[PDB]
C-alpha cells in the first residue's frame, strides 16, 4: 500500500506512462477523468477489463481501479483481475443507496471516501485499509478537499478531549445511519420508525454490534490523534501550492485527477505536484516548479 | 390453469429475459442463450414523449414465429382488453408494466381469472402482496427501465428483502396488521367518490370495492399471501430483477442480492455489440457467484448505455 | 416467607393475637393502621422496635415490620432486631426521592409494592423477594387493588407474545427511570439534561447493566407467565368477596390493614377473610361467612 506521494488518474497506457514518468506513486485506472464525468453525466461504472489490464502491463507502480459504492460484483471483478487497490467512490454513479460494500471480506485493500470523521469511522469499519478525505472532485477548486479535512481534523482533536463513555456515546450517534433501510421499511409496513438494537441491519451485525465496533475503530484514532489508516487528500488539487497545502494541513499524500491531464502541460504539471508533495515545506521549491508552469485546469 | 402458470414461470428462473423489437434482435436473443424474449416496438430507454400502448398483435406474432423460446409481450396497467388481446394470440406471459402509459389509474387487472401468466412489478412488499393477490404468477422487483442505472433496481430489492426479513420475525396477528394496511390502498376509489358527494372520504369495510371483493375480504386475502412469504422466507412466485441491468456485474450483483433472474431491456440493443453482449450477460447470470467468469465476460465488451 | 394466605397489619399485642387466632399467615407490626395513617398525616416512620419486638414475642407466626422507602438505616434496624420480613412501603413517608434501597446486600426478606410490570422489574431486580400490586392502602376500596392487578395481568400477557429483542427493548425502557437523579443534576450544572450509557447511576450500576439486568428479570417473567416472586395483592381488601375476588385474579394471598380492625367485628371479620381466601373458589362458603358479619371499615 502506498504512505506517501502523488496517485493520478489515467485513461490510457500513455497517461500511465506519463504518470511514471513524472513520479506518481500509482495510478488510478479509468475511462473518465472525474471532471469530464461530472459534464458528461450518464451513469459512470467499473472501466473496461482490458482497459485496466493493458494500463498494468505498461507501468511498473502499483494500479488502482474504481467502482461504484456497494457494487460488490464490480469490485470482485478488479479483484480478480489483479488490481492492486479498489477505490469504492462517489466519482461513478452509486449502485446501492444503502449500503457500502463489506471490504473485509475482501482480499484486496479497498480506499474510500469520507467527508468527516464519521463517515471515515464507518468505511474504516466496514474494512477501507486507506481514506481519502474527498471534497469534490473535477471542479479544481481545493476548497472542497480543504473544507473536509479542517472537519476531519477539529473533529478528532475534539475526540482526544473525550473519555471513552463519551466517545461511546459518539460511536452510538454514528451507528444510527445503518439502520436507515430497516427504518423506512419498518414505515412501509404501517409501523413506527424505529428498530430494535438487537436485530440484524448490516452483514448480520445488529445495530449494538455496529456500535461497539465504531467504538473500538474511535478508541484507536483517539488514542492515535489521526486515523488508524493512510489518509489522503483528494478532489480540487490543480496546482503544486494545493498539493502542498494539502500535506500542510496533514494528509499523508494526495490523488489528483483532473489537475494534471486537463491542464496545458501534463508531465510538467505532474512533475512540479510530485516536487512540491514531497517538499510541502520548502517554498522556494514550490515556487520554482510553479514557476512557467502553463494554463491550469479551469473548473 | 393455477398449477401451469407458476409451472412455466419456473422453468425461465436463473436465466435471462431479453427485450426485443424485430426478427433479428430475438434471433440474437436466443443464440445468445435468453430463456426467453419480450416483444415490443420500442425499448423502455426508447419509450422514454407520447403515449406507449400494446404492441401490433401482428409484430408479437412474426416474433413467437421467429423462434422457438418462449415470447412474453407488455399491456398497460389495469388495461384488460389488451390483456385479453394478448391471450388471444397465445404469447407465452403477459407483463402488466408500467413502463407502458398506464390505463386505469385505479386498479391493476384482475390476474386471476385469466389463463396465460402475468409478471407484474413492485416496488415494496406491499405492492409484490398486491399483485400476486390479484394473480401475478412472477414478479419483477422494478427500478428504472431505460436508464442503464442498477441503482434502482438494487433499492427495490433491498427493500423487498428487509421487509420479508421482518415479516419472519411477527406473530401472525402482527402479519393480519400489516395485511390491513396493505389493503387500504384498493379503498381510494370508494373514499374520493364519497368526497365527491359531500360526504366523509371513508369507507365500510363490508362495501364491494374490487372485483367484487369487499375491504375486509381483501385483507384476508392479503393477509394469506403474507402468512406465505412469511413461510418461505421469499415471494411464494418468481422474482426477478428488471430496471438497469447494462453490464454483465449488473446482471452478478442482482442475483447475488436474491434475484430468480434478470430482465435486460435497453442494455443490449443499445450498446456496442449486442450479441457479445447478450452472452456475456447470460454467462454472468448462469455464474454469478465466478468473479474470474464475469471479468472474463466483461473484458472487451465495448461502450455500454447510458443515461 | 409466606407463600399463601392473609397478612394482617396489627398496632399491638392483642391485635397480633387476634390476628393469629383467627388464621393470619403472618402479622404485619406498626403503630398505626394506613386508613388512621390517610388522615392523621404527618410524617409516618417506622416503629418503635420495642412495640415489634413485643409483638415478635406475642405470636408464634412471622412478622413484618415496614420501612420508609429508601430509608437503608430504618431497615437495618428493623434486620438487626430480626423481623422476619422488612416492607418498603408508600404507605410510610417516602425518605429518599430518587432511589428505593438495595435490598440485595441484605439478609432478611423484603417485599416491596407495585402499581404495574416495570415498578415490579424494578424492584425484583433491587433485591425483592416478594410484590405486592398495591392500589390504595387505607381507603377500603378493591377498585385500586383490581386496578393493578388489571395491568399486571395485561402487562405480563402481551410480554410473552414478544421475541426476546422486543423484551430488551421494553427492559431499556424500564430503566430510565433511575437516571432522573444524573439528568436533573446535569441541567442543575447548565447542560443538556441527558446520560451517557456507560456512567454510574445507581449502586455503582451503569444504565447499561441495569438494562441488562431489568432484562433478565423480564425473559423470566416471560417464561413463567407471572412474577418469579411471591405476588400478593393489598390495598381496599374490606370483605370476604373482595379477598376472593383478588385470588381470583390471581393473587397468591392477600394483604389486609384497616379492613379487619377498623370494622365492628375485627376477630370475625378476619377468621371470614381468612376462610374467602382458602375458598375463594367456593360461592357457598364466602356467602356463610360474609353473613351476619356486621358493619365493615367506611372508607
Ligand atoms: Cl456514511
Ligand atoms: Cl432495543
Ligand atoms: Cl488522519
Ligand atoms: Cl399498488
Ligand atoms: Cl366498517
Ligand atoms: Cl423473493
Ligand atoms: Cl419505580
Ligand atoms: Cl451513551
Ligand atoms: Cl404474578
Amino acid at each position: 500500500m502506498v504512505k506517501h506521494g502523488v496517485v493520478m488518474d489515467v485513461t490510457n497506457v500513455e497517461q500511465a506512462q506519463i504518470a511514471e514518468e513524472a513520479g506518481a506513486v500509482a495510478v488510478m485506472a479509468l475511462e473518465r477523468v472525474p471532471a469530464d464525468i461530472r459534464a458528461a453525466g450518464g451513469v459512470a461504472r467499473m472501466s473496461d477489463p482490458a482497459l485496466i489490464e493493458e494500463i498494468m502491463d505498461a507501468v511498473s507502480i502499483p494500479v488502482m481501479a474504481k467502482c461504484r459504492i456497494g457494487h460488490t460484483t464490480e469490485a470482485l471483478v478488479l479483484e480478480a483481475i489483479g488490481v492492486d487497490m479498489i477505490d469504492e467512490s462517489e466519482v461513478l454513479t452509486q449502485a446501492d443507496p444503502f449500503f457500502h460494500i463489506y471490504k473485509k471480506k475482501f482480499n484486496v485493500p479497498f480506499v474510500c471516501g469520507a467527508r468527516n470523521l464519521g463517515e471515515a469511522v464507518r468505511r474504516i469499519w466496514e474494512g477501507a485499509a486507506m481514506i481519502r478525505t474527498k471534497g469534490e472532485a473535477g471542479t479544481g477548486n481545493i476548497v472542497e478537499a480543504v473544507r473536509h479535512m479542517r472537519l476531519m481534523n477539529e473533529a478528532i482533536a475534539q475526540l482526544q478531549r473525550m473519555t471513552d463513555e463519551e466517545v461511546y456515546g459518539v460511536a452510538k450517534f454514528y451507528a444510527n445511519r445503518y439502520a436507515e433501510l430497516a427504518k423506512t421499511v419498518r414505515e412501509g409496513m404501517g409501523l413506527p420508525a424505529t428498530v430494535l438494537e438487537n436485530e440484524p441491519i448490516y452483514e448480520g451485525f445488529t445495530l449494538a454490534e455496529i456500535i461497539d465496533g465504531l467504538y473500538e475503530v474511535l478508541l484507536e484514532v483517539k488514542k492515535l490523534g489521526r486515523l488508524p489508516v493512510v489518509n489522503f487528500a483528494a478532489g480540487g488539487v490543480a496546482t503544486p501550492a494545493d498539493a502542498a497545502l494539502m500535506m500542510q494541513l496533514g494528509s499523508d499524500g494526495v490523488f489528483v485527477g483532473s489537475g494534471i491531464f486537463k491542464s496545458e502541460n501534463p508531465l510538467e504539471r505532474a512533475r512540479a505536484i510530485v516536487e512540491a508533495t514531497y517538499n510541502y515545506d520548502k517554498p522556494d521549491i514550490v515556487a520554482e516548479v510553479s514557476k512557467n508552469l502553463g494554463e491550469a485546469m479551469k473548473g
